[PDB]
């Protein structure tokens, strides 16, 4: 059947957007390609230079979201340089067999890899790393990212009738495990294989240093804000490879989520905050109705404000009365 | 639209209590007025004399609920007396815009504000404090509470069908981060200023180390255990602000649950534990049918035995044996 | 009513199998009688001699699975011989009343009870004991299991379409709170007793040392992986009594799942990891379509790799190029 189809390439594109696509399609079924190199690096993480022994796909965290529709093979090149010091690979929750393709992708620093699959189910689905007794190492240091697979008529509410989204954004969030020195200051390493066994010491611990949204604290925020329109409805792709989140719009809502990430299921409406467990990514779509800078944060505030895990998103238009209104601005308490 | 409606006002009650209110409804649409006093206050929230240096809306942890119907507006005037230290305001989970009000409401002390939102959708909504650069430490220090938005024509099943309570709890959970020093013991501060930095280390361990219903280990047990009678359907509000938990009724069930609170999706029967995220309130219906002392629990147990997050549940009426029947008594071993 | 129907025993199988039953039958209501007995023991739990002193049903982590039919009901014999030290219970979340039959089974050691329930609500529950003061320390040292409830008719989709199992697993995950001395390795002590509040200290940190299926690291792994085959559906059973888990088939799927395992509600599809609450059960349906060895974990990959909490399943057939193929193996980068 894959052997009869039309091929297509995609270009990927850096987080927080996502390549070119369509919703509903007329097109069959189709070989996707794809490719994707994987770069090891220091990245610094927050605002006081704590840098990160980082691996990635792309040069980014998260890695670029992939979007293909259902019937659709997805057919990856994965390439790991020379200049990489680590093996890899790649696990496709979305994908059947071969441990998600992590068996049939090892490659070694100089080699890559081209791994084809049937895009079966409708959904966003986790891709992460997942090399033989590394795997949480390569995953926490930021090899993870979205495949997201469309239904091929779009996306539907409960009952049936068609949802879109006029742009689409992905977040990726992630839990980070920065070892510190007996001063209390974090630890720099020289290479990446040097960071290793204090980092498992403390991811052991089960509590992060930080928690970033797309590789650093502030990501997504100032000059890098996610950007939107009163009535221009968004989906915001949530990703989290290794750890619960809990994904909040400050002023907004989720009006339609699956939180479980899986399109065939029905969404829910009207959430306050949605839930994306640890190895999933989860969808949601807002259509704005005020202007204003958004917080879209983790709702444990603690995670969000003290470790990282906060974006913004500016959103240009006409202020609604109707749907609130200052009354009485702050004024002395009359007497 | 909102300035052609009539008003109304409401009196809010403490938790556990809701203040009376109509499920299905004849009336139409109304502005719905309520006030709240911030009370910053020493509270003790252990057996051994721990003090949380703490913050309230309404003197109490929680905040009152506040009770309207989809469609109406709630406007809320917020008042922050001369006798607190830090300025405040309020983030209403189910208003739209400007920081879910907390832009609007920005009161330093000696200053109110009056607040007017729609509630277009219908659910539990967490509203919490919300002060710019200090939101985790006032939410975990207790400014947070419920606003309950009723279907027009009440509670349904997954089918249509109505549901109803005859009697409404609500239950803030709070997970909280208590210094100690170098001798091990829970510190005691003189003021709420002092007690902020050393709050803020144990808040970024995650590791709470008191977590309590309605301000207290025991809150709801003894004298304040939450009451019913057999045949009464009862409705548990639960919510959590900053931390995810997991509540369930020992003996009982939730019989139909919101987990994620939002009365226009579809509910949950037969469940043994729910699923409150952190930034969000939930609500479950049960309808008892055994008499004794229940408990009501955050079934991570050692949150719940060690910690502090459980309470209690008296009912009365008549043992059904077809239910449940001791067969035979503990009794010694045949031989 | 249930005076007057009809007796059956079952005899119970050790985990991870399921003692065998019908899915949907033609049969009514039956007392189905069954007994456990408790057996306290220390357990090596990992690879370097680790030991925990445990608490079991039956001498085995987690308990048997009991199987009945929505209708039927429970008659559980709770035996307590005298060579255990501590009193213990059971707590039946599938149970109406009495602390869910904890208040009825209070045996201390030479002591047996026999409990009646009638098991009205479909789906996956846990069972765990549930002593009067020491109910934490019973549940995380070993002692809880899972009542499967079937629907009369079998389950069903969401469309109430008929669907089944060929073979079914139940795996019990433990969040293990072992003490260490204060040369950094883990306390092993001579009885029970002794481990009591060196383990509630550790506890009190909700930080596991451990986190383990059935009982031990590597438990379901090697000569002891799960088996199936391509076409058969597998039922996994998943309990976590005491902290939340996120299952995940590695190169697989939850074709149907009901996380908060209650199976009068609608089934999820296609999800990639779903969420076991703690204090409950799960249930989760996999239709195989590659051969391989797969890993079925939790999917906070420290917690699965680093803490314990992974299983393998080996399934035997044909690989199906269809769903996936290696169109290039590792090789050079060209150049
Ligand atoms: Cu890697
Ligand atoms: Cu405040
Ligand atoms: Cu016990
Ligand atoms: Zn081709
Ligand atoms: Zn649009
Ligand atoms: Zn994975
Ligand atoms: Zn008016
Ligand atoms: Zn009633
Ligand atoms: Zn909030
Ligand atoms: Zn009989
Ligand atoms: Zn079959
Ligand atoms: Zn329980």
């Amino acid at each position: 059947d894959a052997d009869k189809l039309p091929h297509t390439k995609v270009t990927l594109v850096a987080p927080p957007q996502v390549h070119p696509h369509e919703q509903a399609t007329k097109s069959g079924p189709k070989v996707v390609e794809f490719t994707m190199t994987i770069e090891e690096k220091k990245m610094v993480i927050d605002d006081k230079g704590t840098t990160l022994q980082a691996m990635t796909f792309n040069g980014s965290m998260p890695g670029p979201t992939l979007v293909v529709h259902e019937g659709d093979y997805v057919q990856l090149t994965l390439v790991n340089p020379a200049t990489n010091a680590m093996p890899h690979s790649v696990d496709f929750h979305g994908a059947t067999g071969a441990l998600g393709g992590a068996k049939l992708t090892n490659v070694n620093p100089g080699e890559q890899a081209t791994l084809r699959f049937k895009a079966d189910r409708s959904g966003t689905f986790v891709y992460h790393c997942a090399p033989e007794g590394m795997v949480p190492w390569h995953v926490v240091s930021g090899m993870s990212g979205t495949l997201m697979v469309l239904p091929r008529d779009g996306l539907k509410d409960p009952q049936g009738k068609p949802l879109h989204y006029d742009r689409a954004y992905t977040i990726g969030e992630f839990d980070l495990y920065i070892p510190k020195g007996p001063d209390g200051k974090y630890k720099d390493y020289a290479t990446l294989a040097e960071s290793y066994g204090d980092t498992v010491q403390v991811m052991r611990t089960l509590t992060p240093s930080h928690i970033v949204f797309n590789g650093k604290v502030g990501a997504l925020t100032g000059a890098n804000a996610l950007t939107a329109k009163v009535g221009e409805t968004v989906l915001l792709i949530h990703s989290q490879a290794n750890r619960d989140t809990r994904p909040h719009l400050i002023g907004g809502f989720g009006d339609w989520v699956w939180e479980t990430g899986k399109f065939a299921n029905p969404p829910q409406r009207d959430l306050e905050t949605w839930f994306i467990r640890g190895g999933s990514a989860g969808a949601a779509l807002y259509t704005f109705k005020q202007p204003g800078v958004y917080a879209y944060l983790n709702h444990n505030l603690i995670e969000a404000f003290e470790l990282g895990a906060a974006g913004h998103i500016k959103v240009e238009g006409k202020w609604n009365d109707d749907l609130m209104k200052q009354i009485k601005a702050p004024a002395p308490i009359p007497r």
